[PDB]
């Protein structure tokens, strides 16, 4: 078999992980953006609890 192909899929794993590493970290971070939705929407309904129709 070719060098080069060995190599290759030695390589798909690499790239894999690095993939799964980049991914990671971004799942993390939206998820902290989750939470800060959450407080502005909070907030104001807490708000409207004070005063408010409903």
């Amino acid at each position: 078999g070719s060098w080069n192909q060995k190599l290759i899929a030695n390589q798909f794993n690499s790239a894999i992980g690095k993939i799964q590493d980049s991914l990671s970290s971004t799942a993390s971070a939206l998820g902290k953006l989750q939470d800060v939705v959450n407080q502005n929407a909070q907030a104001l309904n807490t708000l409207v609890k004070q005063s408010g129709l409903v």
